[PDB]
């Protein structure tokens, strides 16, 4: 497949349940609902109006108020949608939305049914050779294995993760042979595990603060090589590495309410590259 290309993205609304019940490791400053609700709509209007995807927008339930977060609950490769088992039990009933929106866009259906499988897409990184799984207190080492048995192929390995969320609360590719990474102590070691597994050599874009590493690169006709990145004013000086990446369109794009709730920019977004 051209790496990174997509037709088609699915996004949730947010419940205003989110402010107050969404999970999240750090009760830190409350959220801003209607400032998240207009994050959100920056978002989407970057993927759908300024980006031309196709947006299939999923309703709020109040009772999920994870459901923004559509990433942890599918993983599609190509023509096949793997339906998560999410670790989080209060994020379970998000796959049913999601399911039906999966098979509405004409995917191959895999569901994640066994009992003792956990698996959160966030915990899942595809380097366009290969797929890196973090296990994690949300994905098992069971559900790593039904993803390997899903998309057999492509190889798969698992990495530790110890002190964050996710894998890719510290990591996302922002290119077809780049890794984006964070310099903590856990980023860092996670990063050398990875390379030691693969027999390919990828390069990295290593950034100051952790969950700036987490962006959203995407091929599209007519633009090019596109990468969606926390602003300067959030994170300043990772901002300062992707804006040397005269290679790229860069588009800056806010995230700060939503990471009050540990929910990085590829979280909010499943890309489908159909037809």
């Amino acid at each position: 497949a051209t790496f990174g290309r997509a037709t088609h993205v699915v996004v949730r609304a947010l419940p205003e349940s989110l402010a107050q019940q969404a999970l999240r490791r750090t009760k830190g400053d409350e959220v801003d609902f209607a400032r998240a609700e207009r994050q959100h709509q920056l978002y989407v209007g970057v993927l759908g109006s300024k980006l031309g995807l196709q947006v299939v927008q999923l309703p709020a339930d109040e009772s999920l108020p994870d459901c923004v977060f559509v990433e942890d609950v599918a993983v599609v490769c190509e023509e096949t949608a793997l339906i998560t088992r999410p670790g989080a039990p209060s994020r379970r009933k998000e796959a049913d939305m999601m399911k039906e929106a999966l098979e509405k866009l004409q995917l191959n259906i895999v569901e994640m049914k066994d009992e003792n499988a956990t698996l959160d897409g966030g915990d899942v990184l595809f380097t366009g050779r290969e797929f890196f799984v973090g296990l994690s207190k949300r994905t098992n080492q069971r559900g790593a294995e039904i993803l390997a048995d899903t998309f057999k192929d492509y190889a798969v390995s698992t990495v530790p993760v110890v002190d964050a969320l996710h894998l890719k609360s510290f990591c996302s590719m922002a290119g077809p042979n780049l890794i984006a990474i964070g310099s903590s102590e856990s980023a860092q070691k996670a990063l050398k595990i990875m390379q030691q597994m693969s027999d390919h050599r990828y390069d990295k874009l290593t950034v100051p603060d952790d969950t700036a590493a987490n962006c959203i690169y995407l091929n599209i006709p007519s633009k090019g090589h596109v990468l969606l990145h926390r602003t300067p004013e959030e994170y300043p000086e990772s901002a300062k590495v992707y804006e040397k990446l005269k290679d790229h369109m860069l588009i800056p794009v806010s995230n700060s309410e939503l990471e009050k709730v540990d929910g990085l920019l590829t979280m909010s977004s499943v890309l489908i590259n159909k037809k």
